[PDB]
C-alpha cells in the first residue's frame, strides 16, 4: 500500500479529482496549507502562497498511475506548480469493517 | 517508532483522545481536514514499535460508527525521532 | 530522498524559515494544527512544517529545525523523518534529485 | 431587515440549525472562531432575517445554545440597510 | 460610510476583485465561510457548501455602486449564488496614521 | 452598545489583547481572514496576506477608547497595518443567563 501525497495549486483541485474518478481512482484527503519580511518587536515573513494537499491512500499497483494523473492535471507550466511524492504504508485499516491491508483499500 | 494516521468523523475526537490516554498514550496532533464537502479530522499519533498495533486497534474501535464515512487508520515507519525541548532521540524522545 | 516534518510552535516559524533558507533548503509547507464540558475544550496552536530533503542534508536540516524551535520549555514539539520513496517535479515530470 | 450573530460552542450548531429549520428560517452561515496561548473554538452563525422575525430568531439561537455554564457566548443585532438576492436581482424583503 | 458584506461562491473571486480593481475599490477581507445529518451518542450536520465572505469598506457615495458591482460579477443564476447586503459604519480609523473617516479610505 | 471590528497584523494579536486586558477590557473574538499577482488557468489571484479580524462588543461609553487602544498597537507604521471600526448594536444577549442590554456586555 501507498500514500501518495501532493502540494498543488488550489484551482486545481476540481480537475485533479475529477481525473482520478475517470480512472476509476476515488477516495482522498484534502488540506489547505501554505508555501512561502516584517519587523515587529521579531522578523516575520509577511507573504504565504496558498496550496492545497492531496493525499490518496492506494495500491502498490495504482502508485504510479495516480502521480501521473496528479502530475499531468495540475500541471500549469508556470513557477509553483507544485511536488507529488510517495511514502510506503505499512498497515491500513477500513475503520467501519475492520478490513485490513488491500481489503481495507 | 511509527506514526499512526486516522481521518475520523470530527464528533468521535474526544472519544479516541479519552480512549488513548487510559492506554498511557500522550501526544497527538488534531489537523481539520475534508474528504470525498465532508469535514474529517486527521488524528496523528508517535508510537513506539511495540505499541503501535494497540494505538491502530483503540483509534479503530473508537472511531467506528458503523455507517459510511468512518475513516482510514494506516502506519508509516518513523527512521528518526528528536524531541525539540532535549534533543532526545528515538525511543527517549517517545 | 526523506521528508522531515515537524510540529512547533508558531512563534519560531519565521526563525526555521530563515535558518534552513541560509542552509539553502527551501520549500517548506506550513499547515496550521493543534494539540491538546459534555452536552474537549482548550486546543494548543501549533504549525507542522514540512520539508523535503535529499538524504545527505536529511541530519542537518532536522538539526536545523531542532535548535532553532527550541525555547527549553514544555511543548516545544517533535521532529520525525520519513522515507520519500518518489519525487515529482509537477512542472516538469523530473524525478529524484532533478525535482528538488 | 436584521443581521442576527451568535458566538456559540460548536457542538450546539446542528441543533441551532433544526431549531431555525422549524421557525421557517433558512439560509444560515458558519464561520470557525475563537474567543476570550490557548484558544477555545467557538462558531459564528449569522442569519439575515425580517423585521418582524428577528426577537424570534434572538430567542431560538439563546435557548438551542444554552448550557448554563461559562463559555455559552453571546447573541447581537445589527441593522441591515441595503439586501440583494444575487441570483435574482431582489432587495429588501424581496431578497429575504 | 458603508460596509458591504457578500457571501458568494468561492470561484466568483478573481471576477469581484478585478471588478471592483476597476472602480477604483480595493482593500477587500476575505473569510472562508460555510452554508448548508447523523446521530452520535447528539445531532451532527453531514457536510456543508464552502463560500467565501467579502468584506469591502465604502463611501456612502459608492455604495450602491459597489453592490452593483458585486451583484453582476458574482452571479451564475444558479441557486446558492447568495445574498449582498449594507451596514453602517459609524467611525472608521486608518491603524497606520489614526486618520479618521474619508482620511482612512 | 456597539461592535468594534478591526483587522490586523497576525503577529500583533498577543499584544493587542494584553493592553485591553490592561484597560480591564474582556471579551473578543478572533477570526483568520486575508486581504490581497495573477495567474491564468483553464483569472486567479495568487499572493494573500493573512490577517486576524479582531471583535470586540463594548459599552457606548468604551468604544472610543477600545478603538484607540486597538490603533494604538497595532501600528507598525508601514503599509498594511489595516482598519478599525465601529458598528451599532441594536440588541445584546448573553446566553447562559438571558441578561439583555448593557447586563449582557
Ligand atoms: N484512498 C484514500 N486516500 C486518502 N484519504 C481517504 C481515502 N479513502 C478515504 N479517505 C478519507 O476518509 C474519509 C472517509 O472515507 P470513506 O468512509 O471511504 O468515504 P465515503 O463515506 O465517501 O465512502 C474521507 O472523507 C477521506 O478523507
Ligand atoms: N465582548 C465580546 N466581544 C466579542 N466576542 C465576545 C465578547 N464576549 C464574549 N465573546 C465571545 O463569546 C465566547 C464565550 O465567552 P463567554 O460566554 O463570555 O465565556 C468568547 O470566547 C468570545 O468568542
Ligand atoms: P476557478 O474554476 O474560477 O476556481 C475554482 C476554485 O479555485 C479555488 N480558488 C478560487 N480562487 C482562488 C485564488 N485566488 N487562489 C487560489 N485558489 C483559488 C476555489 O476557491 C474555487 O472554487
Ligand atoms: P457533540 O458533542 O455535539 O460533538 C462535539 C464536536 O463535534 C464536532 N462537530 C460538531 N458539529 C459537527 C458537524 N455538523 N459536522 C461534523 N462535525 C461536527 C465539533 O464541531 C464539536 O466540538
Ligand atoms: P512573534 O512574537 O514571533 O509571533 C507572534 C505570533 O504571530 C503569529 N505569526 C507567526 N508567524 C507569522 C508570520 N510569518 N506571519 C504572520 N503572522 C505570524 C503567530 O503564529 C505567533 O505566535
Amino acid at each position: 500500500m501507498k500514500l501518495i501525497t501532493a502540494i498543488v495549486k488550489p484551482f486545481t483541485l476540481t480537475d485533479i479529482k475529477d481525473a482520478l474518478e475517470q480512472a476509476g481512482v476515488q477516495g482522498m484527503t484534502v488540506t489547505e496549507t501554505q508555501g512561502f519580511t516584517e519587523v515587529y518587536r521579531a522578523e516575520y515573513a509577511v507573504d504565504f502562497v496558498p496550496k492545497v494537499k492531496i493525499e490518496v491512500i492506494i495500491s502498490d499497483a495504482q502508485a504510479e498511475e495516480v502521480i501521473n494523473i496528479i502530475v499531468e492535471t495540475a500541471r500549469t507550466g508556470k513557477v509553483g506548480d507544485g511536488k507529488v511524492w510517495m511514502t510506503n504504508i505499512e498497515e491500513l485499516v477500513r475503520v467501519r469493517t475492520g478490513e485490513r491491508g488491500e481489503a481495507a483499500l
